[PDB]
């Protein structure tokens, strides 16, 4: 089995107003669901195994994962487009880099994912605070992600870095 193509571990990402997404959370209470927010927008992040079926949001296949979500801090979404020729190289490099994620200060968890049926990749990283993420920007992995993000951008919204935080405590 080639899990790049056939893997069943997924991330679903649904954007919307806080009110809508809080209703959506109510309907999927007791699921793997996290509400995140930034200045513009709210987002629901879920990990699950299987298919989207009728569920909302955009689906990404998880290729590589590390760590575990602690439920606080900031979450960074790095969307990049890879050319076919780059994919084996990038996956190997990322796997080698990931051997050192446990030594990366403030890094809780990472997900390397691919949009279903396309060459758009999404790297999700969970951090204790933005300070730790800003330090990580100094690393070769961040530099190469940034390079690809700029070089391969087809200018239709598939390449961007979005930062979210956990919502106000209620």
């Amino acid at each position: 089995e080639n899990l790049y193509f056939q893997g069943m571990k997924k991330v679903f990402i649904t954007t919307g107003t806080e009110h809508y997404l809080r209703q959506l959370m109510e309907n999927y209470i007791g699921e793997n669901v996290t509400l995140l927010q930034n200045f513009s927008q709210s987002l629901l992040y879920q990990e699950s195994t299987g298919e989207k079926l009728f569920q909302e949001g955009k689906e990404y296949r998880v290729l590589q994962s590390s760590g575990s979500l602690k439920g606080f801090g900031i979450v960074v979404f790095e969307y990049i487009q890879l050319r076919d020729e780059e994919i084996p190289i990038f996956l190997q490099m990322y796997q080698h880099a990931s051997l050192h994620f446990s030594e990366t200060p403030g890094l809780q968890s990472t997900k390397l994912t691919k949009a279903m049926n396309t060459n758009q990749f999404l790297i999700v990283s969970f951090w204790d605070s933005e300070v730790f993420f800003q330090e990580w920007k100094k690393t070769p992995l961040h530099k190469e992600i940034t390079s690809i993000m700029k070089k391969n951008n087809t200018q239709v919204g598939f390449s961007h870095e979005d930062i979210y935080h956990y919502p106000e405590f209620s």
